[PDB]
């Protein structure tokens, strides 16, 4: 509720510094990473 | 600086409850009144 240009952008950035979806995507990939490490090590060990 | 309907009216009314011009008009007429009283009394006295 304002007439000031740029207030919307600053206020949204302050309210939601990082969106939930991006945090969750990062978490999912990071949590899957160790399984990838183990699988790649297993592949390397054989041949 | 707002998007709220009616904010302009309320804020103007609070800032300037009575305009200077109307106060000055009232003052001028009121200050002239006693001379009017004296003149009308003088007219009444004669005839």
């Amino acid at each position: 509720n304002t007439l000031q240009p740029g207030c919307n952008q600053a206020c949204y950035d302050r309210a939601f510094p990082i969106s939930h979806i991006r945090y969750w995507v990062f978490q999912i990939i990071m949590v899957c990473t160790p399984s990838l490490c183990f699988i790649t090590y297993s592949v390397h060990q054989s041949a």
